[PDB]
């Protein structure tokens, strides 16, 4: 039974307020923190901010914190639900909310309590959190994931010209998670050396996710840079590349992608319809070891999505397309729009729904890549989530900034706990379990 | 009694390996991680890296980890010392090391175990860590500190032209720690807006400590920028400025400071002897609300240090000068070289010595500013240390990057625990207890 639930305001990796929940059972205190979130969006669960631009730039969360403390807390204490009843507790809170997008209480309110209940539940049962998640998802085995280290930024998370949002490396050819961390950090540093040389020391500063953001023009330039770091590190053929185009941002008029790559007059110099953008992807695919591409098109450019998924043998990740929403996932499944779900727990709002989102996708042949948010915290929960859900692939930042390393370090501790019989997804990252 | 001690390698906020120690007593597991460190230096305790440039760029720590596991661990388990005997445990390890700078076992080896023992000791006694530290240091009361948020970078931590290393803001005029976090983040954001405007979006990327690093020329430019953010935020007169000149880096020939501010030929354009540099400081002091200056001169320019300390009424912080070393502190005390110790626990190597370093300084009228390292971890130990040592002032990064916010968030949780009777150093930050 829950003896106490108390939320407080803490600050995320970007300097903005966010919710932190303390939950008590006779076993003790269980703490969880909530990452980023859409303060308003039309597909994902709404994180409740205050909007008073006077206080914290309209980003405070005293409201979400209050909904937890004086609404969720007393109600769930009297509900008599045990932390061992994840689905029931999550269900209760949603009922309590009434809205479909958790707009009454706030998804950040619900998720914080939901995450805390999960950690408490694993403690009630006397098992580590990754095991409790596996059991909730019906897995008998867990597996160490392949990390997708964001290393070069553009579009967002940083701001130059480079329209493609993320360029990541994936040590698919690593023998273990330890070895993948080594391959990952070494390349990261060698890449720092390269960017410093090619663009000067000042270009080695980092964006929200710890990745460099040199003033590069063509996306291909980014890939070449990465390709050099891998060679320098001597990891050619062990590391593959991954992308997140976030194409929804530059989708302009009908069938037109652009953004002028952040140039109010770069127009025409990038008057490329989806098919031209799709061809461009294929060139990259044969020229670089690109194994996964996220959001190649706008979240509503369904037809170019299906075409690309049908015509390639690489992973096509749905982020803005699916929005961790089972309704969106279902449509994307019917349309064969993609073959991978980017799992962002705060997008849906609870642990139970997040797990169901993953099982849906997995049931329909998809892969699942667990994802952090731009605004993360020191909470390392998704590290246990990715191991527990046996997805084999996590995207939680470059190995720089501790809100990122908090997750990676935790997966290494888990690895150490699994012993010699710890399995690393590796080349089977797309669907290892 | 210690039933088990096991170290492992984890990654710091910069992507480099560092030591993490797990310590067990019948009360459970107590974990601590070690930050940055001088892999070799002549004044501070030496952190042991491996040097094999093939592995992790010569930065691995399997040696330090091994010294813990197969040397420190069995020895301290059989020693029969209790975690409640901080001084004895720390003493034992130093004996065990034999060297003066902890070069046999590695300061990173010793400090990790030392930090873990401290957390275990507070648990043995049933009190929070900040209280256990207060009691170790003989304090009856604890006090919430004034945060020194590094916001603009130069010299190191980033790399432009700006030779002065750090420019920080200090909400000395805040009513509480909560209010100081608000004042701190708001200014940080307003400053992001300003830098974006004046130098473009790309200039808002951050360095090792979460602070922006625009390509500014004159240090005065940095101060003006900050001054604008404070005005925009509407906090003029509540926030003061702090600096860390790290002058040791640009100290060239006899009585000559320069660095050409990172220009192989900026020579002459900054042929300034100490006295010219000292005058420059005074101009800043009357023109901007500068309350504290760290390392105004080279760690051996003793005479210009004394002159400056004697002639001003602001805080003069010794970082490279003192190196958390009681021998250096003693000399600086005799010479009246400064009036504040920057406390970096890993510089000295143990909790006991760190506490003694603080008491020495405090006994001689100095202030103590607890400091993080460039390469931090998600460990929030120094947050309890600064509250416990009643220093009233901590320098743990900009409110950006979670290895920084881990500390700030922890001080807010402590604040919440102290209740209404929680005292905030504020204007008395220099020596509040
Ligand atoms: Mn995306
Ligand atoms: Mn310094």
């Amino acid at each position: 039974s829950i003896t106490k639930v108390f939320a407080r305001t803490i600050f995320d990796s970007r300097g903005n307020p966010t919710v932190e929940v303390d939950l008590y059972t006779s076993k003790g205190l269980f703490r969880a923190a909530v990452p980023s979130g859409a303060s308003t969006g039309v597909h994902e669960a709404l994180e409740m901010r205050d909007g008073d631009k006077s206080k914290y730039h309209g980003k405070s969360v005293f409201n979400a914190v209050k909904n937890v403390n004086d609404v969720i807390v007393p109600e769930i204490i009297k509900s008599g639900l045990k932390v061992t009843q994840q689905k029931e507790c999550d269900e209760f809170m949603c009922k309590l909310d009434g809205t479909e997008n958790k707009s009454s209480l706030g998804a950040n309110a619900i998720l914080g309590v939901s995450l805390a209940i999960c950690k408490a539940g694993a403690a009630e049962l006397g098992i580590p959190l990754y095991r409790h998640i596996a059991n909730l998802a019906n897995y008998d085995e867990v597996i160490l994931p392949v990390p997708a280290f964001n290393v070069i930024n553009g579009g967002s998370h940083a701001g130059n010209k480079l329209a493609m949002q993320e360029f990541m490396i994936l040590p698919t050819g690593a023998t273990s998670f330890t070895e993948a961390m080594r391959m990952g950090t070494e390349v990261y540093h060698h890449l720092k050396a390269v960017i410093k040389a090619r663009f000067g020391l000042d270009a080695t500063a980092v964006g929200d996710e710890g990745g460099f953001a040199p003033n590069i023009l063509n996306n291909k330039d980014a890939l070449d840079l990465i390709q050099e770091a891998i060679k320098k590190a001597g990891y050619t053929g062990k590391i593959e590349i991954g992308m997140d185009v976030a194409a929804s941002e530059f989708y302009k008029q009908n069938n037109i992608y652009d953004l002028d790559f952040k140039t109010a007059n770069n127009d025409g110099s990038q008057k490329i319809s989806g098919d031209q953008l799709r061809d461009m992807y294929m060139e990259f695919c044969k020229d670089f070891p690109i194994v996964s591409i996220e959001d190649p098109f706008d979240q509503d450019d369904w037809e170019t999505w299906s075409k690309m998924t049908s015509g390639t043998t690489i992973q096509i990740v749905g982020d803005d397309l699916t929005v961790t929403n089972p309704k969106r996932i279902t449509t994307a499944v019917e349309k064969k729009a993609c073959k991978c779900l980017l799992l962002k727990v705060n997008q849906i709002g609870s642990v139970t729904e997040s797990i169901d989102a993953h099982l849906l996708a997995k049931k329909n042949g998809w892969g699942t890549m667990v994802s952090h948010r731009s605004g993360e915290t020191e909470d390392c929960f998704i590290a246990d989530l990715v191991v527990g859900l046996c997805t084999g692939q996590i995207k939680t930042g470059a190995p720089c900034r501790s809100e990122r390393l908090a997750k990676y370090n935790q997966i290494l501790r888990i690895e150490e706990e699994l012993g010699s019989g710890a399995k690393f997804a590796g080349k089977n990252f797309r669907a290892p379990s």
